[PDB]
């Protein structure tokens, strides 16, 4: 579409159901995720969350990403670190593993921050709009099938204290992203590399599962 925000939406509609489709996420809907699971993939992605958020302060004052810069309402990492030393203890830091597909993925987050700044957008758009979609509907299944304690613990990263209404949330950090000023040409660039940014989801689900399955 003309507007950033919905040509995103419209160009990774399809790599989105495949993301749902994939076998890790359709069981997690179901309520079908286990604690080694789910220990996982806070694992890969606290290691994706602190590639992203360490290219994000690169390029903050960047006018290709400055109106999405919100550190204080979306930044995960350390949210993310509560959640791993809950699970894996105080030394977490060494114990959590660093599986290929995540390197991956953060090698493609430094790539962008480092040498193509205005498609860190595609990026920041996938994981976070995400996180206050989906992430929301997860963290309470994730709760249940967990049995988690109620303050919490264990589910931070899906946790946004600094905003009142991810909903509204959202609608405010599209009317940002339409705030981008760039070429037709870019902005195809742009909604290409979120197609990418779910593949890199898609194919670290499947390595994921296929690891757990044993
Ligand atoms: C458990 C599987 C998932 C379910 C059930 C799910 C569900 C949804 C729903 C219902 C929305 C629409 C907004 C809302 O009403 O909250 C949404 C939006 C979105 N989801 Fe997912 N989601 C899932 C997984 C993912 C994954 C794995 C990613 C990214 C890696 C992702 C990225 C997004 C993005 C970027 C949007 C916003 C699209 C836009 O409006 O431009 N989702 N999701």
């Amino acid at each position: 579409s003309q507007d950033l925000s919905e040509a995103l939406k419209e160009a990774t509609k399809e790599v989105h159901i495949r993301a749902e489709n994939s076998e890790f996420m359709r069981n997690f809907q179901k309520g079908q995720v286990s604690r080694e699971g789910f220990k996982l993939v806070t694992a890969s992605l606290y290691h994706i969350y602190t590639a992203l958020e360490e290219e994000i302060e690169r390029n903050k004052q960047n006018p290709v990403y400055a109106p999405l810069y919100f550190p204080e309402e979306l930044h995960r990492r350390a949210a993310l670190e509560q959640d791993l030393a809950f699970w894996y203890g105080p030394h977490w830091q060494e114990a959590i593993p660093y599986t290929p597909a995540t390197q991956h993925y953060v090698k493609r987050l430094h790539e962008v921050g480092g040498t193509h700044p205005e498609l860190l957008v595609a990026h920041a758009y996938t994981r976070y709009l995400g996180d206050l979609s989906g992430g929301q509907v997860l963290k309470k299944i994730a709760q249940k099938a967990l049995a988690l304690p109620s303050s919490g613990e264990g589910l931070a990263s899906f946790t946004f204290p600094s905003i009142d209404n991810p909903t509204k949330f959202k609608q405010l950090y599209r009317a940002r992203m339409n705030t981008l000023e760039l070429t037709p040409e870019v902005k195809h660039r742009v909604t290409e590399e979120a197609k990418t940014a779910f593949l890199l989801n898609i194919e670290l689900f499947e390595e994921l599962q296929a690891l757990l399955t044993e």
